[PDB]
């Protein structure tokens, strides 16, 4: 199972109207938060931190510490068909993926910063399920 990590995104953002409401965050903060799926071009705001911020504070699928949690990790994945195996690797990356993203002060832009470094972690393991994507970020890194 691969394309369940696509899929386990859009079930985290099926809450984000919700979350938007509580958060009180412009309707600009949708259209940050969603700017992340095109190709190269990603921006980053902290209103778009502030979205996955609240929304996982809003479900607290997190141990209280602010880390996620494998249980949770490997649970919410099945629900769109993961493996178990796969899921539980993902959270192994999140603890490489702070050497790419040291604390930032303010906690939603720390939440950005992991969220993207995230996905640049199973694209460098080539992992992904989308192969043309990871190429094209190791690429525009050559490219430059």
């Amino acid at each position: 199972s691969q394309a369940v990590m696509k899929d386990m995104t859009k079930n985290f953002i099926k809450a984000y109207e919700v979350c938007a409401k509580e958060y009180n965050l412009p309707e600009a903060a949708g259209a940050e938060v969603m700017n992340f799926w095109k190709e190269g071009y990603v921006l980053t705001s902290r209103e778009a931190g502030c979205a996955i911020l609240c929304l996982s504070s809003k479900l607290n699928l997190l141990d209280p510490e602010g880390t996620l949690h494998r249980g949770n990790t490997v649970e919410f994945a099945k629900q769109h068909g993961s493996d178990d195996a796969m899921a539980h690797q993902l959270v192994d990356i999140v603890h490489a993926c702070e050497k790419s993203v040291p604390p930032n002060e303010d906690n939603c832009l720390m939440a950005l910063g992991i969220s993207m470094c995230f996905k640049t972690e199973i694209h460098k393991l080539n992992w992904a399920p989308d192969h043309e994507l990871l190429l094209e970020e190791m690429m525009a890194e050559m490219k430059q």
